[PDB]
């Protein structure tokens, strides 16, 4: 259509007609209004039979390309979308109703896509380029974006976006999805109420954050919880909750406040619980402190595929913190601090389930001893292809945290659930 | 030679007529359009007897030396040659028909060759010199260039070009070469379509990558595929494929993006199948994770002579990377993740055979149990062939992956091929 | 010349030729001055001329006869501690030059690991020189070097890798009277636990000294009918020579 040619011609000229440094210092509406005059002037020269609505659409497209996120803006806005995949300048896919399908949109050039990705990542403050070719981030709106640079992606820089979900799941939803048997839900309720230190371990996309949210839903409302995340993904209904959020290095690369700083400050604002949005770095150390140095009941979420692996990664993180503690000391601290290690994993069929509810019970010489209260045994593959399994207790009638249950009167509930779940 | 002598005489005058640095000052991508006239106009400026037929060849050679890649040009241009290899200004070998062969072509001097290689690599943007004698790059043409500088290669500058084979063997070709019997071909087809996890073991140059490509040929077009190759070798026809390639560490030991660093990201961009060009280290772990963390149907390739060798080697690779997982856990992960292992070997006769198609069923005593389905049996040795060509199905009705085959509706072909294998 | 100096019996020479042609991952071992470099050069003289061989030598010593050899030499940290192209980097690059055999001049440290990978990952027929007094001591040194590489490799993993990659070890020693002899031709046979089991196809046995003080000894075979690498010989049709040599040794 003549509209596309007119837009291309106007763009090829307005670049040298409007100074970028002037619009760069204005909000989206201000920049669009300023560029409206430039678009009108361009239309005046070599004018075409374009309607006012066509001019407005062209101005919106110019704003999206120069300042927005290019041909994605029409799609990103749409709510029907679940995921957006690009994997090349000339191809873009969308997930609708659980089915991926091609789209009619595309970028002018893979360099346009590259700079669009750079803009999107910069919105979080990270950098993607030939020296830093891979960038994963979670946007403030909550959607996740992963981009990879040409030096690795032979087909040009590749981009993927997964849009933030409006509604979170609750323990009832997990029970109905069979991610955890109802007795497992009861035991989780006991563990959450009884202020047992929690490390929800899992793998990528394995539902860790959802478990953390559902568990924190069990906290006594009176307690002063201090959420601490890299992004605003936790929603707590408790009345007294303080939500923090780290800030990464920006521009020159200063003003950053890492998770460790936030936790170390949390220690000095008398929080009943600390709920770390995710543990990746030395903060684990400062988190493990205040799991036992008061603030009992703090929770964290961690990326590991097995409770043994989770403990190993905690030890590795603490060691990398530079505190130079002996490995024996680190193991002792872990044993003394961590009480429960829930593990959420995704199975072959794609469903997500809580494979282990492990409980750290002691340190034997060199190895931490872990006794599992709930374990998920996979029977096999159903007729329909969906993996099928059953949760079962280990028969423990008095887990380590039993004492804490006695503190809150939940001893009977725990005893009932433990034996009834087998 | 008369032609070479005349060309050298003409070039001696041309270099003065058009300064050597003059072309560099001009746009090298289009400066040749000028020098071509200089040689064309008043051809034989030295008044050297020649003919138009030979004059055209002389002018083309002069242009190639001045602008092109000199004597290397036909080699690159010709399609018959897969690999070019230069050990110095004197000796240059090519690869054709699967065999190496010396060639009559040679360069005038080491400085000429060094300039040629510097130009060829710089076209990608990298630089090779005494400061950085080593150099590795991938050209836009789909080729890999490795260059070593004289300060290291005592014989002189060393160069190796590995071109991307345009035509990969189709499955019909493999059937024709008796590599796999038609029943084996159908079993492979069902396995590929049935979204079974593959590990294509093979011997040195036993055709692993070609087998992997012909296997990918079976993927449903709608499924997202994220190809992660050490070196671009695969060629997929699916509409929705994504190609990734690692980067070796710079000579300073920086900028490296190892395989695991790629597959870990592959986990995060919603793939349907992850395909690893060659699993050769701790990256295997991550792949196996993605093998069972959903994404079922991923296919990686490994170097080994027997399926048992391949699986033991995979355990070894997993235990690297400092992950420190128990061997029992590694075996459990492997049995739960991998489904089918295919072993292909190059026989003494010079041909290649898909020697094994086997299935993993479990440990049954901490020793992974491999149940072969298709075996290549050598009834004996031909006096001059030493090859028989017998592919036999072990029977074994209802292989472990039978249920998935039924789910996808390929049960008919699986039964028809596994049975009536001969 | 080596046969003339009785350093190896003709049967030993034939077995060595079999190993060289049969693409067995060799590791020449021997004390300093044992001529191990000379032995390595002679062994390379047996490689098939078509095969492409890349020579990564810390200092130029080898002189191959084949027509398709690429010679490489390391660099010291000339640039004030920088610019050091260590042997390990050279081998890592050689892995990307599609060579048939990688002939390391001498293995002194981390470069061993990658070399082993070369043997395990396609480049069969690779060779190398190691400074050692006994084949077992040589294997221990190789494991130690791999560990020194800094890779977080459990000792069991390194032992298994050595088992699966190496195929032959040749021991060359300078004897008391200043002569050179080849003492052992062993073949790593597997990891049967926490220790690497080893076979010995060819051995040298001393008996005493002559009237002039010269040590007296002779070579013999262990009678192993089929060495581990026997299958490789089948690949290149070297069964007959291997059997004949291992049988005629005694
Ligand atoms: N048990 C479950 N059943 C069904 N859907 C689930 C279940 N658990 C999680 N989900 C869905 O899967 C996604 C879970 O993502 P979640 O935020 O938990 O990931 P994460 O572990 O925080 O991720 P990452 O490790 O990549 O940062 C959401 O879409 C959630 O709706
Ligand atoms: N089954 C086969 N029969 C005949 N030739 C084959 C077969 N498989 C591979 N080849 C040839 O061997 C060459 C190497 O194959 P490829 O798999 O790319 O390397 P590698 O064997 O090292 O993985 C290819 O160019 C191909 O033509
Ligand atoms: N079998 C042998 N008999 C006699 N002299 C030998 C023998 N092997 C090596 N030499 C002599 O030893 C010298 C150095 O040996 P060399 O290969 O440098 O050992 P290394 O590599 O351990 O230093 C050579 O110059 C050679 O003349
Ligand atoms: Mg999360
Ligand atoms: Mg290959
Ligand atoms: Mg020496």
């Amino acid at each position: 259509d003549y509209y596309h040619a007119t837009k291309t011609t106007i763009f090829n000229a307005l670049l040298n007609t409007i100074d970028l440094s002037q619009l760069a210092q204005l909000d989206l509406k201000q920049a669009g209004e300023e560029i409206r005059d430039i678009v009108a002037e361009l239309v005046a020269i070599k004018n075409v039979s374009m309607s006012v609505a066509e001019q407005e659409h062209l101005v919106q497209d110019i704003i999206n390309d120069v300042l927005g996120y290019g041909p994605l803006e029409p799609l990103l806005a749409r709510d029907d979308i679940a995921d957006i995949m690009v994997n090349g300048a000339h191809r873009v896919f969308i997930e609708v109703g659980g089915k991926v399908q091609l789209t009619n949109v595309r970028f002018r050039d893979n360099l346009q896509l590259m700079n669009i990705c750079q803009r999107i990542v910069s919105q979080v403050g990270r950098r993607v380029d030939e020296s830093s070719p891979i960038c994963d981030a979670r946007l403030p709106d909550g959607s996740r974006v992963n981009v990879i640079a040409p030096p690795l992606a032979l087909d040009g820089p590749t981009l993927t976006i997964r849009k933030f979900k409006k509604d979170k799941l609750t323990m009832k939803n997990l029970v109905e999805f069979a991610s955890i048997s109802p007795e497992g839900a009861r035991v989780l309720g006991v563990i959450g109420a009884c202020r047992c230190n929690l490390v929800i371990s899992g793998g990528t996309g394995s539902g860790k954050t959802t478990l953390l949210n559902t568990m924190t839903a069990f906290i006594d409302p009176t307690e002063r919880v201090v959420t601490c995340e890299d992004a605003a993904e936790l929603q707590l209904q408790q009345p007294h909750v303080v939500r923090l959020e780290t800030r990464p290095p920006n521009l020159e690369g200063s003003g950053a406040v890492t998770m460790r700083d936030l936790v170390k400050n949390c220690l000095r604002m008398r929080p009943e619980r600390i709920i770390v949005g995710e543990v990746r770095g030395p903060e684990a150390f400062d988190l493990l402190q205040a799991m036992n140095t008061g603030h009992d009941g703090s929770m964290g979420t961690l990326h590991a595929n097995s409770p043994r692996e989770a403990i190993s990664r905690i030890e590795s993180m603490i060691t990398m913190g530079g505190y130079g503690l002996p490995s024996k000391t680190i193991k002792e601290m872990i044993v003394g601090s961590v009480d429960v290690i829930i593990q959420a994993a995704r199975l072959r069929d794609g469903s997500r389930r809580i494979t282990h509810i492990t409980e750290v019970v002691g340190l034997e010489g060199d190895v931490i001893v872990t006794q599992d209260l709930f374990v998920y045994e996979i029977t096999g593959e159903d007729e329909h292809g969906k993996v099928v399994g059953k949760h079962r207790s280990t028969g423990i009638a008095r887990p380590r945290f039993w004492d804490r249950a006695r503190y809150y009167g939940l001893e009977r509930e725990l005893a009932e659930a433990l034996d009834a779940a087998e």
